[PDB]
């Protein structure tokens, strides 16, 4: 799963960020810190057939706001936009959704997008609160 992200501020710059190259590894986890306010997320994601991840957005005390499913069908490349919450002041992508919810053990790596990577697993306790804070 590789993910190209460009976050869209209010007047339309853009800011591109490449998830993961190419760790043919499963399973991650993404968190992103914004440092100022978005709008949008165009998103590009290089999975497979039926993956399904999940984007999550949390305000400025880390509280979740909203989440969405990306579902990939029949598509291999995943391409859509999704709008930003006013108050979204962080990110996360938990990528094949499918296989992690229930298969909390299979996430070895999460990417904390400008204090680095991260090798770790969660069990279910440690998965769930990655969803809700």
């Amino acid at each position: 799963i590789v993910a190209n992200c460009e976050f869209v501020n209010a007047t339309g710059k853009k800011t591109t960020i490449l998830v993961n190259e190419n760790w043919a590894k499963y399973c991650w986890i993404w968190t992103y810190k914004f440092p100022e306010k978005y709008t949008l997320l165009r998103y590009s994601v290089d999975g497979e057939m039926f993956m399904r991840h999940r984007v999550t957005f949390f305000n400025a005390t880390g509280r979740y706001i909203t989440h969405t499913h990306l579902n990939h069908g029949l598509e291999d490349v995943l391409e859509g936009s999704l709008a930003v919450p006013k108050d979204a002041a962080y990110a996360r992508i938990h990528a094949a959704i499918n296989v992690s919810l229930t298969n909390p053990g299979d996430v070895h790596m999460h990417y904390d997008e400008t204090e680095g990577e991260q090798i770790r697993s969660y069990d279910a306790a440690e998965f769930a609160r990655t969803l809700a804070a």
